[PDB]
C-alpha cells in the first residue's frame, strides 16, 4: 500500500509499536529517536517518550544526545582525510609521529608503578590504532593491571585531562599485547584525534567543524553543548535491576556543557539524529552529500573492509566482551564493524553492513547492498543492556518489499 | 510446445515415469504433481487413486496429509513475529519457556532415571528453527531419549496438547548440548507453541489469519471439515515386495476430528493448489497477488545455510539425515538448502530450498531457475523411494532456454 | 580482419605452427583444425596427408579415429536416459547389472587366483561416469588387474562384445574401493552397455537415432562404410627421433569391418564437421538448429567438477592423469573441467571442458569465451606432443575483444 | 569542482604539493615526473624539480629516465608474444631451449668455484623464469654464496658482458632452491630476453623496437640513449644518510649512452613518462592502443593472474626483502605483481592491481577494477628507500569521486 524506496511504511510503523511495547511503556528506556533512510530518502523518523523524565520533557527531532563511541567513525574519517593528502601511511610506526612511544613494551607482570614488560614483536602502527589492534586499552575495561593503571591515572577523563596528557602518560605504560596480535577496544581513537591535531595543526573541534560538520550542514554536533542549546539536551540514564533506570547525567550541570579541555575523538561528541543522519548518508553515498565531500569513495571502501587478520571476526581476535556471540560473523575496519557472515551473526542483514554504537545505546548502520541506513538514539548506559539494535534490524529488514 | 523456457513434451515424461515406475507396478496409490516456472504453472497432473479401497481417483482438489511440509509454514509464522521485534534468534528459549532454563544433556540411564550433564550454553530459538536444539522425535527409535518420547506419546496421543508437549519436554534430557549437532525433532511443534505464546492466538487461527486467508488457501487445515472429507486421500504404508497397505482410512481418520493437538511440525492437510500458492509466494520473495506473508529479506535470511561453518547435514546430523542423499545440502530456518550440486549427485541449482512429508510429499523452489515443484502422494515412509530425485531429473531436463 | 571478436590473421598462426613444428619436420602426417566462437566457424584448415603411403591429402571431409572423444558422446547418450527418470547417479551399478553385486577390491595374487577385500560401498553409476569405479584398462600396463584385462582381451579381440566385457568384469577385482580414487577405465564401455540395457537399442542405433540424425552427423559411426573408405585417414604411431610409422592402414582396417564390439569408450570414426556440430550443440546448452540432444541444465551438471571436495585429477588419479599437465583440471560426467588457469600453466578459462583421443585428437569448449576447438590428427599416443596446449596458446592469443 | 573521468583534479594537485613538501624541498629526491590516467584520459602530468642538480637542469615532460626493472614487464610481454605463436609452453623445461642447463643442481655448501650441490625435485621451467621461482638470483642480493659467485663473475653487468655469457656462466652455477619451491628476485628476466632472441632470431633491441615500441609509438625507449637525446637524460642519484643523495650516474659519460654488448631484459631500458604511459595504457586496454596490438587480451589476463602456488602472496614464498610487510597481500604473475588482499596490504587500491618498479624508484600500476594507472619517475637508488609509491596511491585513490 504505502511504499517509498522499496520500503513498506506500514511495516516500519512496527518500530514505534515495538519501542512502545518493549521499552517505553514498561520503563526500560526514557525515550528514543529513530531514523531510517533508503536510496537517499528518509522513510521513517519518529521521536518517542521523554528526553528528560525528571522535567517531563519529550524527545523531539532536534533533541541532542551523547553519541559517545559513534564519535569514533567521525575521528576515523578525519584521520583518513589526511591519509588522502599523503600525510602518513597505515603501516608506518606510531612512534614516527609520537617519538616518545618508540620504546613501548608489552605487560608481563606487576602493579603500577612497578610493571615489568617484554619486547613487542614489532612497533605499533597507525593501522593498529584505527583497528584497536595496538595493545592500548580503556580504564573502564576493569580486567587487567594495565587498565587499573589507566583508572589510577584517569586516562579516560578527569580534571585537567588533555590529549597531550593522555599521550604523555601512555608513553610510560605497557601494552596488553604485541601490536597487531589481538583486538582490544581502547583509547586508540582518542590517540587518532591527537594525530589529526598533530598533522592538521588544528584542535580536533576546529578540524571536525571545518572539514566535516560545516561541509555536511551539521550545526548541532559539538564536544561542548552551547548554553543556548542546553534546553534541547537529553538526560542520560543508567540501567537498574528489574529492567529500570536512574538519572546518570542531568543535562543542566553536565560536564558536556563545560569546555573542560579534553577533546575525546573516542567518545566526546553530542549530536542529534539529523546531524548523524547527514554523516551516515554522506558515507552511504561514497563520501559526498549535496555537493560536499568529506572522504574519497575509494578511501571509504578501504575503511569498510575487514582489516582483521585472515578475514577473521571479532570473536577470533578480541580479548573482551567483543569476543561474545553477538559479534559472531562481524569484523572491523578503520573505525567501523563489518558484517562478514549473516547466518553466523544470527541477525538479518547483508554482508558489508557497517557502523558502530555508543555506550548510552546509540546505534547506526549502513547496508551498502540494500542502500539502507538507520540512526537510533536513546540514553541508557550501558549499550550491552538490551538487544534493541538487533530488534530494529529485524523490523527494518522485514519492511523491504522489493 | 514451450512455456516459461520449459518443454511441455519433456514434462509429460513425469506422468509416463510415475505410471511405469510406481503406479502400474503398485508401489504408490496415486500422485498429484505440479511444476511452475516464472509464476506460470507449466505442469499439473493427477494420476491413479486417492482411495484404492473405494476406487476413487486422485483429482486436482484431492486433500493430502503433507506432514512435515507443515514445518516451513510454522517457520514463516514464527519469522512473521521476528519481523515485528517479538524475539531474537540468539535469545534463549527459556526466556519464553522459563521451565526449560535447567534442561540438561543425556549421559546415561532409562526413563525415568536418566542422568544428565550441564549443556555448554542454553538452547536458543535459532536452535529450534534449525533442529540443532538437542530435541528429538519418538519415531527416531535410536536412543533412550526417543524411547522416553514414545513412552510419553509426545509425537501424538489421546488428550495430547502443545501445553503437554512443553510441560513433558521440561523434564527430559537433550540428545546433545544445544547447537553442537543436528537432529530432526519436535522443535517445530515448539515453534508452533511459541507462535501461540507470542501472538496470543491458537496456531490454527494464526495460520488462517496471517497465511491461508491472505494467500487464498481455503483447503489447508489441521482438521478436515466434514463437507470436504469426500476429497480426502487414504494414507498407505510400505510393504515388502514394493507394495503398500492401508495406513489411514479418510472416513474415520484422526485428521477429521478436532482433537486438541495443533502440530506445527506435521499436522496440516492441504492440496496441490494451496501448497503451490504458498511455494509461489516464497518464490516471489514472500508476496502473491498483492498479499505478503513475509519480507523478501527475512525469507532470504531463512533460505541461508544456518549450520556452523557452512557445513552440510552429513557433517552435523546424528541420524538418517547424515546419509549420502543429504550430501551437499544444508539447513536454514525450516528449509533444506542445496550447497553443492555435484556432491548431492542430483541435478539442480545452489540454493534449491524446500522440505518433504513422512508420506512422501515433496516441494522445492530453485531461486536460480525461478522453478518450483509440488509433489503429493500418500506412502509412509518418505525414505522408501527416490521419486523426488527422479522428478528433479525430469523437471531439470525440461529446461530448454 | 575480425569475426566474433577473433583476429583471423592471428588464427593463421595455427597453420604456420603445425607446418613449422609438426608437418615439415615429419612429426605428424596431417591435421584438420576447426575453431568456432559464438556459433561462427572462424578457422577451418586441412594440412598435410591423411595417408602418407598413398600420398592422399587431409581434406575437410577426411574421417578420423576419434577414440576416447567417443566418451563424451556415450556420456550424453546415458544422461539422455537420466532426463527420462530411468536411473539416478547414486544408484548402485548392481541394480542394473546384478552379477556385479559382489565385486571386491584387489589385494594380491595373479589371475586367475586374485585375493580381494570388501569395498566400503558398492559401485554407483556416478562412479562409472567419472572413472571413480575402480575399473581399469588393459593398456594401463601398471597392475595385476590390468594384466588380467590383457589376458582376457577386454579392450578388444575377435568375438568380443559388450555382453562379454560385462560377464568377464563380474569376476575381476577393482583397483580400489568405488569412489576413493580416479583411474581411466572401460567404465564408459560399461556406460554404453547401460544405454543398450535401458533403451533396448544397440549402441550404434541409439547414437544414430538420439544424437547423429538430430545433429546432422552423417559421417560418424563404429564401422566406416565401404563407399566412405577412400576418405579414411591412416593411423600413425610415434617412433624415436620425433618420427612416426604406419599403425593402421585404412584399407584393411578393423574400423571397416562390422565386428561385434561397440566401444562407447573408443569405437567411433568421425570427421571435423560432425564433431564440430556435437561440440557446438554442447556450447549452445545442448541444442543446434532446432535439434536438442540434452537439457541445458543436465549439461551444466555434467560440466561440473564431480571429484570429491572440488579436487583436481592429480589429487585423486593413480596413473599418468596425476601428472603436472592435469594440475588445476577436474572431471565431471565425461568431460575434464579447468578449475585453476594459473595452476594448469596453460591459457584458458575456468570451466573449459572437453576430452581427447589416444591418436592425439582433441576438443574443448570454453563457456566463458563461447569458444571451441576441434583438432584431428592420427598419432598414437596422445601423450607424445603438447600440440593441444600450443593450439590453446594461439587460439586464446587471437581473442581481441 | 574540476572532474575528468571521475577523478577530482583539485585532489590530484595534492601530488605536486606532497612531492614538494616531503621529497623535493627537503632534498630527498632530485626531481619527479608523475602521470595519472583513468579510462584512457591523462588526468595528471607534472614535472617537478631537477633532472640534473649539478647542471641545474629541470625535469621536463620529455626527460629520459633509467626505468630499470620496469624493463621486466616489457621483456615479459615480448616472450608471451612468442607464446601466442606456439613457440613454447610455460611448463616446458628451460633446458629444452638451453640444453647445457639440463643438469642445474641446488646449492648445498662451499665457495665458488668449489660449490657442492643436490639434485632438484624437477627441472626449471619457462613459467619459473617468468615468475622468479627458477632458483636463479642476482649479484646485488648480497645474501648467499650463490650471489657471491654472481658478483665474482660480474653476471649483473661488466665490460664485454653479453646475454650469451650470462647463459654460459649460469649453466655452471647452482640454484638457490629446487625450481618452483620458492620465489627469489633474479636474472631470470635477462634469461627471458635471451629466449626472445633465440626464438625470434632477432637481437632484443630490434625485437622490442619492431614488436612493441614502433607499434605503440614509443620513440624515446631504448637500451642506448642516442647522442641527440642525451641533453634530455636525467642524472641518477643514490641515498645518503640524513635523507640526502649523491650523484650516482652523470648522464654525460653514462654507460647508458654507449652501445656496449649487454641487452638486459631485466633492467637495461631508458624511457620517458609518455612512452611508459603508452605501454601501460595499451595493457590497461587489454593489449591494444590506437589500432596497434602488442598482446592478446586473454594472454594478458593470464599474465595478470597470481602464478604463485595455492594463490599465496610473496611473503609466503619469498626468501628476500620481498617477504617483508609491504608485499603482504600481493602475489606475482608473468612479470607483474598482483594485489590479492587490499586490507592485508594496508594500502588503498583494488584486488588485481598490477605493475612493477625500478631500482631507481620508478613505479607504475594499473588498477583494472577502476581503469586507472600511474607512471612515476625519479632517479633515487634504491627503490626500498622511501614509501612515495604508497603515498601516491593514497592521493590518487582519494581523488576517485564517482
Ligand atoms: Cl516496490
Amino acid at each position: 500500500s504505502n511504499i517509498i524506496a522499496g520500503m513498506d511504511l506500514n511495516r516500519l510503523d512496527r518500530i514505534a509499536e515495538h519501542l512502545d511495547r518493549a521499552y517505553l511503556h514498561p520503563g526500560k528506556l526514557a525515550g528514543t529517536m529513530t531514523l531510517v533512510a533508503r536510496r537517499g530518502e528518509v522513510v521513517y523518523c519518529q521521536a518517542q517518550g521523554l528526553r528528560d523524565v525528571e522535567r517531563q520533557l519529550p524527545v523531539e527531532r532536534d533533541t541532542l544526545f551523547r553519541i559517545y563511541s559513534m564519535t569514533k567513525p567521525i575521528t576515523s574519517i578525519a584521520l583518513m582525510q589526511l591519509y588522502e593528502q599523503g600525510r602518513f601511511l597505515l603501516d608506518e610506526p606510531v612512534h614516527k609521529y609520537i617519538p616518545t612511544w618508540k620504546n613501548l613494551r608489552v605487560y608481563k607482570t606487576g602493579s603500577h608503578p612497578q610493571m615489568l614488560t617484554t619486547a613487542p614483536q614489532r612497533p605499533m602502527t597507525i593501522r593498529d590504532l584505527l583497528t584497536h589492534q595496538s595493545g592500548l586499552t580503556y580504564g573502564f575495561m576493569n580486567r587487567t593491571n594495565v587498565d587499573a593503571a589507566y583508572r589510577s591515572l584517569k586516562l579516560d577523563g578527569g580534571p585537567g585531562h588533555t590529549l597531550d596528557r593522555l599521550i604523555d602518560e601512555l608513553a610510560r605504560l605497557p601494552l596488553e599485547f604485541s601490536p597487531g596480535t589481538a583486538w582490544n577496544y581502547s583509547v586508540a581513537t582518542d590517540v587518532c584525534g591527537y594525530l589529526v591535531q598533530l598533522l592538521s595543526g588544528m584542535s580536533l573541534d576546529d578540524y571536525f567543524s571545518k572539514h566535516i560538520f560545516q561541509p555536511l550542514g551539521m550545526p548541532d554536533t559539538f564536544f561542548t553543548v552551547p548554553a543556548e542549546k542546553l534546553s534541547r539536551f537529553a538526560a542520560c540514564y543508567e540501567y537498574q535491576p528489574g529492567d529500570s533506570f536512574s538519572l546518570q547525567d542531568d543535562p543542566q550541570g553536565s560536564a558536556f556543557a563545560k569546555a573542560h579541555g579534553y577533546l575525546s575523538g573516542g567518545g566526546g561528541l553530542v549530536s542529534c539524529v539529523d546531524d548523524y543522519y547527514r554523516f551516515a548518508q554522506a558515507l552511504a553515498n561514497g563520501g559526498e552529500l549535496d555537493g560536499a565531500r568529506i572522504i574519497g569513495r575509494k578511501t571509504l571502501e578501504f575503511m569498510r573492509m575487514n582489516h582483521l587478520p585472515d578475514n577473521k571476526g571479532l570473536p577470533d581476535v578480541a580479548i573482551g566482551s567483543f569476543s561474545e556471540t553477538p559479534y559472531d560473523g562481524t569484523g572491523f575496519g578503520l573505525g567501523f564493524s563489518v558484517k562478514l557472515d549473516v547466518a553466523k551473526s544470527q541477525t538479518v542483514g547483508s554482508v558489508g553492513e557497517y557502523g558502530w554504537g555508543g555506550m548510552a545505546s546509540t546505534n547506526f548502520f549502513i547496508d551498502p547492498e540494500e542502500d539502507l541506513l538507520m540512526v537510533f538514539m536513546t540514553q541508557l548506559i550501558p549499550s550491552s543492556t538490551y538487544a534493541v539494535r538487533q530488534e530494529l534490524r529485524a523490523i527494518i529488514n522485514g519492511a523491504l518489499v522489493d
